[PDB]
């Protein structure tokens, strides 16, 4: 990483084994669930393409997986050189080159550059957000691709407390592909829509808009 | 975060793993009690929005409760909107945006941007403490919802000992709804009225005014 | 904490975790033992009223004693109350409040305000320190409650090695809410007042006055 | 290490327990996985040559394979040497003596002429990253000698679900010697032409080219 | 601690949990063993009397053995008095006071009072250190007594590997109340008198003047 | 130890708690291996002979051990004495008095006098490092005796995979007391003149000079 101020001290910091521990561990225990990916950012803060390439070079197994990810970050790599388009010239001395997409995939380029990018002079590139930014969306491919099942097969058992039946819902919900419209479109129509008899009546009752809160307080007793 | 000082050199550290781990693990464990919620507050200190937008989507599982978290946030920040009402105005160089709802949440906010506001210039605005403390009213709800039980059902058995039945009745008070006045009013009231007859006597023996210890020292001896 | 110089960079940093959960691991295991109250201390070093509120919070059961610690608290308030009796003015630009009991006990001041007075201009209000102590004395009497029996119960066993016996006494001691001049009265008197026959005859036979190192070696033998 | 900077205060800081203790655990547990590599490379961040002999020392056990990097980094050795080609002059006082292989392996330096190398004045010889590849090379080597199994005996079962096959076989790719090319060469080829018959149809039904993910999804139905 | 410098930045910090939690379990676990007390040096490197006060105090159990402790101290604190007469005089405003035995012992001053003695004006009295000596030495007392065992009473087996009679030998020597010269004497003289008789020989036959090595190599082969 | 730099703020730090456990630890499984003396030094990096002396007191058990190294100690600490022959002089104001032999052994030296001679004035004295080098010279010595077998009887059996032979061949190596000329005679000579019969051939089937990559590989298939 590389650690902020708005005055103080910065640095430049490799991945601590804390850190570089729990990511293994992460990996290790909990598969491809939604978590994970905050759980990466999360160890990830301020860190540079190299420290991102640690992370996900140090997972041993779910091969097919990161495979996939190389996949995405070479097609989010090809976008941005299409839109960014390389200068054929000589990098004067007091100047920057400019990051292709492998520079910033951290693969063409050393930490110093990476670390210069990041500061610059007075314009910023932050490569490390950018590449982050490529995993994260190959992430969600893969959670996608391990969701093992469709939001429309969640329906409620008839002995299911309905804190339990909303916990499934969600749960699916998390590792979905759609955007935020649709989720709003799923939650109304197929929370009470997918409900056991007993409660998708009382949800009824509350009419077309009422809080989650309402609802469980009004599915409490059974 | 971000370390304090009232002459030292301030900084921007994101979430450690041993913060991190320490949160997913008390939501593991401890699932929805009243301790949960200092616990939060306590690895939360001097946290910016993205720092408590990290702490709560690692939680894997609990997503009814995760839910109605954002919900009760969404709440909160239509009420930040209504009293704040925004500009039509271009920020001019020198100055920062005024936070809506949504920056605070940390959604529609940068760390840049929520750094600026706690450090700002003159005016301070402590996004992250007032995002904490919309966070803490949905645990509060949440913490509510997941109270097994109702104070006025403590009732102290026959063979309990004083100091066991004075253990269940504020274990369950702390997960109460009501205000310090009903607070206050419950225990004098419902402390004494629910108490074994053995003890009920007792303790009505020294009239309407005697501290805990008192009345703890005083029912010592069954 | 607020971390000391007497020429250095000073700091406001809140709990860390590793502070944190040791505390709650001592509870949790520990019960209301009285090295509790010194861990209690040691892991609250240069703690501010928030931390000390933090450290109390996280407790979760013992909600009784919580409780009477409540009490001792809100008595030590009053009674700073009293003899710091508040004036009717307006704290002018350039000046700091005076501090009430409730301040003091964190619940009625923010982290900002508790940093100044420790810190101050000349004139130094340590409330930190001043909380810790009625903490402390809260603890003290909750110790002193949950000690299962009286010093005078103990009595050294017909084949129990003198040394364990002195380990029993001494325990028990602790845990007695009596002064210096008592616990000096109760070390001479009672230790060898309630010694085994076989024991209380070498002890006597080495007069009034001889050190405890002399008296276990003496009592080494049977 | 040597913690970096662009204007911060540099340090020499030797590696840590948490880190030295990883790294034994690491080789301890996983023995000779290609994951290894990248956890030395994570776990040796700024490290100088006497940084990555310890960690190289530390280890008990594997002591042919533990020979075998000796003899590359050797040979790495002689190679630097014959490149660069000695001197016969007096180091004058004002000047840094020029690396030879040996100083570099560690074995022949100083910390502080390694701390030099690297400060140096104008001219900057990064012996740490030189030595860290020469070490990396004859990791490759041992992970390829201690690879089970061929690339071209990855073959998918009859009932063997496409994710899994794709899992060995990539395991299996990141260890083989062969370049980029080769191992293009090998996805494309190899990876179709050793599927199960079922799979190895519905592959050609997308024709030459499609993506891992599209085979997969494509796949996932038996 | 005060982490010391010879131009740097100096600091108060208190006792860290990772070196608490050390101490509680080198007592819980190793009871009164010689090791323990260069453990406690080592724990307490740079410490103040609170730092020492507060790993004293969080010991439970052994209350006879830290209550020998409190005597010992005490009688070093009456020595401390006696040769360090007090002045009847007004600490003038720029002077600091004079420490006094109870001081010392931590229990009759401030931490300011304790940093300032350490840091001083140009005369300095590091009260820590002072006391630091004081419980080694009960220490030391307490694990004599504690001493299974006399030297005099070590003999080797018939069947035993000289290796472990050393091992025995030297262990119980660690935990002897004798001098250098008493260790030097027992050294020779016990040693090779206690020996088994097939060994006697062989260390005979070296004469009066070989080292250990000598001598377990010479016993080597029974 | 004392954190270096070439411009930064250079600290007294004594050993850690993560240290000191890491060291205890060690010797407390691995007993007498070789790894321990690369754990060691990696564990002292920057140790200064209080810090040395700290590692080695807080081993309990190898008392025999133990003791040969303070022999060894000694011995080059008197080889120190004939060379470094002391003055009869008043070290000066403004003067360091120069280390005898048990100063460096840390004995009879303050840690003020330990890092003052590692900082001096112009003339630097690593008392540290010098220690260090007479501490590894005795944990060779014992790693040797306590080697449990001689390099000759080093003979890979008849079924004995090529691999697991090289394994203890060079594993036993380690612990001899031979130098590099010794050791690369025996490499050769006696690797392939102590093979088994199969292998043997064909490791004179390479001739007089191949790898050991080469001689694994060739007798990789049985
Ligand atoms: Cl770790
Ligand atoms: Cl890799
Ligand atoms: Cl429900
Ligand atoms: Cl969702
Ligand atoms: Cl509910
Ligand atoms: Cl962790
Ligand atoms: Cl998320
Ligand atoms: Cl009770
Ligand atoms: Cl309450
Ligand atoms: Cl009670
Ligand atoms: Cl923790
Ligand atoms: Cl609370
Ligand atoms: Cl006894
Ligand atoms: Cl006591
Ligand atoms: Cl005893
Ligand atoms: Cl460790
Ligand atoms: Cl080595
Ligand atoms: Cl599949
Ligand atoms: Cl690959
Ligand atoms: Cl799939
Ligand atoms: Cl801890
Ligand atoms: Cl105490
Ligand atoms: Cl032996
Ligand atoms: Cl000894
Ligand atoms: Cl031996
Ligand atoms: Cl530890
Ligand atoms: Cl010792
Ligand atoms: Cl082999
Ligand atoms: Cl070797
Ligand atoms: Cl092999």
């Amino acid at each position: 990483p590389i650690v902020q101020n708005l005055q103080g001290q910065m640095v430049h910091q490799a991945i601590s084994p804390r850190t570089l521990n729990a990511w293994v561990k992460v990996v290790e225990e909990k598969a491809f669930s939604p978590e994970v990916i905050p759980m990466f950012s999360a160890l990830s803060e301020g860190a540079t393409p190299q420290d991102l390439n640690t992370m996900l070079n140090t997972v041993g197994g779910h091969q097919a997986a990161m495979q996939m990810l190389k996949e995405t970050i070479n097609e989010e790599a090809a976008e941005w050189d299409r839109l960014h388009p390389v200068h054929a010239g000589p990098i004067a001395p007091g100047q920057m080159r400019e990051p292709r997409g492998s520079d910033i995939a951290g693969t063409t380029s050393t930490l110093q550059e990476q670390i210069g990018w990041m500061t610059r002079h007075n314009p910023p590139i932050p490569v490390g957000e950018i590449y982050k930014r490529w995993i994260i969306l190959g992430l969600n491919k893969i959670v996608r691709m391990y969701s093992p099942t469709s939001i429309l097969d969640i329906r409620q058992g008839p002995k299911e407390p309905f804190r339990d039946y909303v916990d499934r819902f969600y749960k699916t919900l998390r590792a979905e592909q759609a955007s935020q419209e649709v989720k709003n479109w799923m939650t109304e129509t197929l929370l009470v829509q997918n409900a056991n008899p007993d409660c998708k009546t009382i949800l009824k009752a509350l009419g077309p808009g009422a809080t989650l809160e309402e609802m469980m307080t009004a599915c409490q007793g059974v």
